[PDB]
């Protein structure tokens, strides 16, 4: 199982893009968050409710822990709400606790990439917009939305062409319209008759893709 | 859906038990913040991982199976405390706010608006009358959850024990369980084991 990156535009895979991710640093440098920085966000005149980097953190853990990741058939990108685009190497160990995650994101946003000790390989890297320049050549692009017709993921995946990847844009936000990828996507689809958290929408999509692709 | 509790011995449901869960107050003890204290407490600092319990609870209670009313969660902490989770509790999304809620629960023994409730061990005295008990573990044969679930009788619940511990043998349920099963050829985090079970049961029970 070779490690997938944007250089490979052929291999059929699943891609998840965590869009409108709230990853923004402020010098106290910390990753702005609604719990710790209410006072600051308020005196900044920002919407207190929108600084939710915990959503991106939880989605990353969900996604990189999944069997489809371990089987080498997942890539994740992050598009932040400030327009930064980040390619996540499949093998990166995202810190399990929010505090260490926050430290890692500050370093990434400042330096533009993170490598390991011992290796030049970038495990996280800021790359140039737009995301469509990096995705596979044959890639169905979908936004997940409560407001769109509900699909069974297995069925949807089984309808892909044999050489066609699937890129899912998921809003990594507490609230907002699901229009964040309307210029890239082919279709919007819902996964449930209930509204879901971004992380659960991620897990549900991954599970369905695992099932359709016989990844256990 | 009417809210499932252990009082109802009959309704077919999925139950997940977060076993060996690290939930202890001093704040919630955790490896990131309390390394110095843990080593004065002669503890393996790497065991204090309430983040795992936090993540599993978000995964479980956010799942369509919960929203359809067909899920119950219990937590068995590493100090032997048993907690029944009310299906309608809103788990705080951030770890800092999660800690604040657990602290209250552990001290007062109950949270209400009973959203969270300390109950008497063992967990098997609370389970539905007809209930298969399974431990999820990388070390057992690998099932497709949908198929395994479809094999339950029409009146038979399933209770899944998931290790919410940092590492360790999956023997935390050995004297309680009917069977051990694997969910993957790859090692899984506890929260991923949970979603895999929830999602396979959603597919088996036509919950969308
Ligand atoms: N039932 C559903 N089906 C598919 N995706 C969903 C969903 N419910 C939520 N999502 C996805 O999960 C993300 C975060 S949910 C928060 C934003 C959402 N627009 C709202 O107002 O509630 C959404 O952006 C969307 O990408
Ligand atoms: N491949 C797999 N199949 C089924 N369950 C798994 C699994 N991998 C992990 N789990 C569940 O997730 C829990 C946490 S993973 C950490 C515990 C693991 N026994 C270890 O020492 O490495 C496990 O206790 C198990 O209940």
């Amino acid at each position: 199982p070779p490690v997938l990156t944007s250089k490979d535009k052929i291999t059929k895979r699943m891609i998840v893009v965590l869009a409108m991710a709230s990853l923004e640093t402020h010098k106290i440098y910390v990753l702005l968050n609604c719990d710790d920085h209410q006072g600051l966000l308020k005196k900044m005149g920002r919407d207190i409710s929108e600084a939710r980097p915990d959503i991106t953190h939880q989605c990353l853990l969900t996604l990189l822990d999944s069997p489809i990741n371990k089987a080498g058939k997942l890539q994740v990108y992050i598009q932040t709400s400030r327009g930064i685009l980040i390619e996540v190497n499949p093998t990166v160990r995202i810190p399990r606790t929010f505090k260490r995650f926050s430290g890692l994101m500050v370093q990434l946003l400042h330096k533009l990439s993170i490598r390991s000790v011992n290796s030049e390989e970038k495990l996280l890297k800021v790359i140039k917009n737009p995301i469509t320049d990096h995705l596979p050549t044959k890639c169905r692009k979908v936004t997940l939305s409560f407001d769109a017709p509900v699909i069974r993921v297995q069925d949807y995946i089984e309808k892909l062409d044999d050489d066609e990847s699937i890129c899912v844009f998921v809003g990594a936000m507490a609230r907002g319209k699901d229009n964040f990828a309307d210029e890239y996507v082919d279709e919007k689809v819902g996964l449930s008759n209930y509204p879901l958290s971004a992380s659960v929408a991620c897990s549900k999509f991954c599970h369905g893709a695992e099932d359709a692709w016989n990844i256990l």
